[PDB]
């Protein structure tokens, strides 16, 4: 009879993508190992440096420099979980950010301006706190936005209250996923603690179980962590809230030109933060990300749409991954002006490498120059790129059935699978997108004749103004917008 | 002191895409084994069948179905060559087409028409040999394109004159780099050796040392070999030409809608294909190809910027390295009427893949509108692409040089690398794109806001105007013009 | 949102049995080569030495001993096929032969005595064409027995007419199964072919290209071809009938007591078979097959029921699928009188090892006695082992929907999963055997304190007196029938 | 001259079983750590919640549910030891427990009725502490059976004393062999302490660093540990006893019908047993252990002579040695109510997967009714069954002694092997069972036709007849005997 009895058998599921030996990672890391001993690493604020020497750091207090021994580097790793849930308001877009290769994507953040359409063309401008209510809804919408990641600065607020604080109930009030904070200000984490509080109707331990906030911070490049950095991370461990230490270094700029020593400088870094992290509160929920590049020093820019990016990312999943921790890194990014073959090429060189790499969070979608501005445009390009990825990630699956030899038989030479019946079951199989446009020149040009762009935009359009966010309720909207009024008075008066 | 001393260790030097565990690999082959026995392979030449059949095929004379017994298959792979050399006119543009990871880019072939400037805007509009022409100069500049591939079809000459001869003629003459005729006609195959055998001053046997010419054949899907492709197969073998056996199947219409199984009935077609190449002449170079993609069965169409003809271009090149053999797949391809934000994504989407995975030969660059158009503007771009996944493809070198420690205690906490000596000599060392832009807002605009279709058509402009192509010695060429014209006046008869 | 973007992942479907590494296969190899060339193999068929002599091979005549050299091995190797299908007279019972695991059972073959109930007990007599018939029609009920191995002898026919003629025409009639012929007489295989070709209306195109009949044959241990299994091989390969070339060495008896240099022998013998069978007609269809067995230097019988049996039918299938050949071996096998406690055991441990090293025929169901006698009780019980056997090669199929932390953490602590929807669609999943008692004590001693023994005896009787096997068509039949006159006329003319 | 220079060789000895691929492992470890957080686990007992509260885990005292944080897990298996020694009271008796492949066996534990033979038949009635003693001196006979685990109940003792400190003292005296209790009283444990301590005569250091006495307890399905549970987790840490974390769990009812799932449900409940130990006391020695099984929702039992039976206890090794534990699993188990064809089959399909896999000890050697009875027949049938299995686990060994190429070439074409020396010298090499019959019909119906059952019913009354136990000195004897008078005399008095 047909065999259904198969000994041992290997298989390979999806798309493998390799960069590294065992021997290249270990190499990698005792580069690394080296560099935090000496120089070590620049730490300013006083409360970072006293958890590090306590715990056995040496810490010269006139140049604030702390030298990390690698048994706290290995005790930090055995502290930090594997994994954690991001939480939404909405418990269906609850993701998850785990050591392996399960990846997902966030929106680009943060940018100083918006890609808008003026009269007859796209005009950049700046942004403004309702720019960040416009894209969470778009966001909102769209599907492979796994959670929202500050988009767009609330310039408008500048000087006149607490910002940071502004950029936070506004996104969480704009879409029901889960939000991912670019800029904190370490000051203010109490703020963003006390709103989550707030929506969880005062109980601080339903807030750290289901955390619809997590916070982003960066080391600067080369070797230091600001006082800033070091209280968002202290905090953010203190509270229970998630916090992404993310590199930025630049390859020939504050790093090696090179991409190895760059991963190195990378990885000293955001190694030092996470050692702060498990040393302040032992088990913090942590990433291991990265939005490191290139420097480009013929064009006096760091580009971020180039091979490096991705290379580098996709390096920094492989790293995260052969540390145990989560990642989170920048793709699908561009530098190019305008959402043109540019863009699409960028993004899609930038998305793929750690995609298929498998980096946990890759954000930059709807990001366009160089990390400068957002085009809603781009973002529902890129979501239906995501779409497009997510299937080739499939690759091809090996099995009896999907051998379909019976099939082929019984088509026979020189017919067609059309009527076949396994043919009508597999309808949705196939990858089907959005806007990109798979039409005869004909049908096309009776659509309009319109670009990828325009169609875009169109889309846009039409999210923004007949899709639902499921809204928080009134009266804990009030009970966070009161938190929100008690920042912006203390910033002002001073 | 610095260490001048380690043990043996492991590494990774480049990307590595892997889709297949061996037992998998072994697992597909076993299907196609099956297929070409049962129902096996529908053969039309006569000729063809009789080569089959003198080695041990059971030939059914009526229905005129093959079918290959496994030991013909095994026979085949052991007498075609892992590797050969394509030849250019001239020698620098010499590519090697070989068994394993070396990547290259050839062009797309072969479009009906071509999307050029009009009154303002880009209409799409029929080809012509002038065409042809046109695409070889462009081609001869672009430095990512290895060799050339028939572009548009010389529509002008349809009824009037031997069109293949045409194209011929007019791509080995407008570019110095070695040419693969996608459209060769199986009774005209001899116009082609005697084009070339012009070319060497009537010398054959350096011809077939140094082939400049080489065709592309597909068998029909599914399981079937026409007429013109098993004569295009056994003069090809026979005059010492190159022919590239690609396939054509199409999911969920010719083949199954798995990719699996796609791949099954694409293997037993571009298998065939080689045998009765080997068998034909022993030793004959051939290419393992394929095209083959997915049908749309939602907008009638068949997506070749989709993420599926990426990923079964990229499992045919595993297929071909498994079996031995040199691969020439479909990829930077898109769907896209227009050089907008699609094609960008598509092209690198269905480029990256096959690149990745180590394809020997991607064409498809320059092409647009699911293959029906050729693009100028694309083509630039697209060769501008290939720039980038090249520096992608080096992937991360792991060396006590590249780790750079050192620089990194010399330049030490918050200083930066700008006057680094290390940072001077590497200068180079970094993707430097020729049209995508890398400046700020400021400088862009300042540069009137262009896209980059707009940046490409400057540059296809400039390349058109001012690229000169080695040219063919006048004598040479009348030799190679009579072999031309004596064919257009047998065409006429 | 929920995952659904996984980047490359190692699998591992079924369970994985290993014995050798590369380096011991290429050893047992060339040890293998080495015996070819010296003393090399008795060929008593002068037929055969021709075809040795006239391909390379050194043939002393006046020992008929032929040395083969080892690219004839080689050359035989590349042209034998990967695989072939086994047709029944019902295409639904169809049954690949493929280099790999693909496992698949056939009943023992062929005893001299059957065990079977008299007056209270199991009483063991010899073997009639009867039993045949019965046997026949029981395994065409057994859904694990793939196709039919002639089960037993038709010994009441010896003396009368030919035997192995009759022993081919009463398989084919009582199942519409696939038939294996283990006794094919060299001067006969005619007969078969023509028998088979009168089933198929004379057509031998049909006969060649659905194969309802095969045969095995066996190499004299220590190296030697009788004539008999050199005509099986030769006609077998000119009349397109697949060949099992099994070997039945005996480790202290016809091979070293070592089971490496038993395969050894095993693998010169077997080797040999095949290149003649390769020389005669490249492609011919052929097994890499055994039934090679330990010598009990204690007890002076040759166990079969044993561990070394296991082991050795294994280690031959992984040797097959390192030549890239389909596999027969012994399996299933007991040394048990009777169908008890020793049964069962000796039936698990010969047949477990075979399937998970991946033996794509393991023939010995039904046996008993060392390879004397057949038991239909032992019959059944065997088929519904098979079943068991068939659930563990799933082994662990890991995947998130298996993991199921979802339903986990929705049932929660201290409950149960009856009432789950996912449950209760996996109603079929788990093993449900056919006789295997699973039932408490108070319904067993309900039902009558049965033992498996009886309680398969009652499947027997009830599988006899109903089961209906697809017939032949009545005049096809007649035309079969008349090739078994003939041949036993022509036996009788002496 | 001959070779005695071979450059390095890639070998395998023994054979190997795969389940998992390390991406698959890590995969069924995530899904345990999301599910320790989620919904955690219940601790009943108020001491063993102190306990993991200190060290960091979340505590909620109204559910009694405790969440246990990733890196609390990883710090109990880098603190517990990869292997310990068990003592017998007979030095040689000793028995290793080690991470690895190194397999042991044990009978079954424990049940309720005893299967024998009362006036012509097997009848199965209610156990006594008799029993216990008649059983351990069966198991101090058998070879194959490397320590005693408590197989029946001292039935006749409940209600009117200490049950299991008679389970404690009874064994100890029949056996010299190490003493695994499968019902120890949380409560109680002091007793067992001073038993043991009473033996060494008062020293308490030789007790631990000879242990003669270890316990088991079951983790709750799902995700509970009882107060018992954790009292003896906790006591044997302090006093020094190795304790066997020993899961289950049941598919289709206390966890998922996939097997995946079944063992993360497994993971979370040994685990959190382990983290306890650990916790404790640092170093504690501990077992990895599992009887987990799958429901039969079609027979309204829960089968443990199934295929899936011995795939989970596989896994639940393969798991183990992932972990760096040593593992105590179910396997050589039947549902069968007599010692029949079903036994033997399900035994072997239960025992071979654990032991191919590697477990470090297979309990339920002479076991029969789900776990109900014990049959000594199928005791000593059992233990040569593992005498057949540890020869299948020699797998073929790859030599130029074992090719013995030379002596294929000495004995030449068609010869005889049993003449040859080096045979001769080999004669005690294969295998040799006990009980199992390998003679040819004639002398076993000489022999009275007896079938495995009744041939091992006769092997036990001779044993129970002659075999001589190591006695326990007279005066340390009665120290002993005090004990559990003092012990019962307390249980009276209340
Ligand atoms: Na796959
Ligand atoms: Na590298
Ligand atoms: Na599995
Ligand atoms: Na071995």
């Amino acid at each position: 009879a047909k065999n259904n009895a198969v000994a041992g058998f290997n298989a390979l599921n999806g798309v493998e993508l390799n960069l590294f030996t065992t021997d290249e990672l270990k190499a990698i890391h005792y580069a690394t190992m080296e560099v935090l001993m000496d120089p070590g690493i620049q730490v300013s604020d006083p409360e970072a440096r006293q958890i590090f020497k306590e715990n056995g750091c040496e810490v010269n207090e006139k140049t604030n420099v702390v030298k990390i021994p690698e048994y706290l580097v290995r005790k930090a790793l055995q502290l930090a979980p594997s994994r954690f849930v991001l939480w939404g308001r909405d418990k269906k877009f609850n993701t998850v950010q785990e050591c392996g290769g399960k990846v997902h994507w966030t929106c680009f953040g943060t940018g100083v301006k918006v890609c808008k359409y003026q009269d007859g063309k796209y005009v950049t401008v700046d942004s403004v706190e309702k720019d960040i209510a416009d894209i969470a809804k778009l966001c909102d919408w769209a599907e492979n936005i796994d959670y929202f990641s500050l988009p767009v600065s609330a310039r408008d607020i500048a000087g006149q209250g607490a910002q940071d604080v502004h950029e936070t109930l506004t996104p969480l009030a704009n879409t029901a996923k889960h939000f991912h904070h670019i800029d904190p200000v370490g000051e203010n984490v109490e703020y963003y603690r006390d709103i989550v509080k707030a929506y969880y109707g005062g109980d601080e331990e339903e807030a750290r179980k289901k955390p619809i906030f997590s916070m982003l911070l960066c080391p600067t490049s080369p070797l230091e962590l600001s006082v800033n950095a070091c209280q968002v991370i202290i905090k953010g461990a203190r509270f229970g809230i998630p916090v992404n230490v993310l590199s930025m270094a630049m390859s020939g700029g504050s790093s090696p030109v090179y991409l190895a020593g760059t991963l190195v400088t990378h990885n000293a870094e955001v190694l030092s933060g996470i050692v702060l992290a498990q040393l302040t509160v032992p088990g913090a929920k942590v990433w291991y990300g990265s939005s490191t590049t290139t420097f480009d020093l013929k064009k006096g820019t760091a580009p971020v749409g180039s091979p490096e990016l991705g290379l580098i990312s996709a390096a920094v999943a492989k790293l995260a991954q052969f540390y145990g921790l989560p990642s989170y890194v920048a793709g699908s990014x561009s530098d190019a002006k305008v959402p043109d073959d540019q863009a699409g090429h960028e993004k899609t060189m930038t998305t793929l490498l750690p995609a298929l790499a498998g980096a946990n969070t890759i954000y930059g979608a709807g990001m366009l120059e160089l990390g400068m501005t957002f085009s809603m445009e781009q973002l529902v390009i890129d979501n239906d790129i995501f779409s497009m990825v997510k299937k080739a990630m499939q690759g091809i699956p090996v099995s009896e059935e999907t051998l379909a030899v019976e099939s082929i038989q019984k088509v026979g030479i020189g017919n067609n699978f059309l009527a076949l019946k396994q043919t009508r079951q597999l309808v949705d199989y196939p990858s089907n997108p959005m806007l990109l446009d798979r039409h005869m020149f004909g049908d096309w040009a009776a659509a309009g004749s319109k670009d990828l762009a325009t169609v875009a935009h169109e889309k846009v359009e039409d999210v923004l103004k007949n899709h639902q966010v499921t809204p928080i309720d009134a009266d804990i909207f009030k009970d966070m917008q009161a938190i929100v009024d008690k920042a912006d008075k203390a910033f002002r008066g001073m």
